[PDB]
């Protein structure tokens, strides 16, 4: 399915994913487009911080829905 990842910098990217994809897996695809290391990414959906080892289906993330990407640096 297609999902969207919003950076609060203003911009958005599309991602191509499966419901069984892990957040880890999503982070890797974000790094491929944005260059941000996975341990400096945090993803937010429906007011929850998403865990690395869990899947999109675990969080009821559906086609054309949107995740929010936040930086955790120092």
């Amino acid at each position: 399915m297609q999902i969207f990842v919003k950076t609060l910098t203003g911009k958005t990217i599309t991602l191509e994913v499966e419901p069984s994809d892990t957040i880890e897996n999503v982070k890797a695809k974000i790094q491929d487009k944005e260059g941000i290391p996975p341990d400096q990414q945090r993803l937010i959906f429906a007011g929850k911080q998403l865990e690395d080892g869990r899947t999109l289906s675990d969080y009821n993330i559906q086609k054309e829905s949107t995740l929010h990407l936040v930086l955790r640096l120092r």
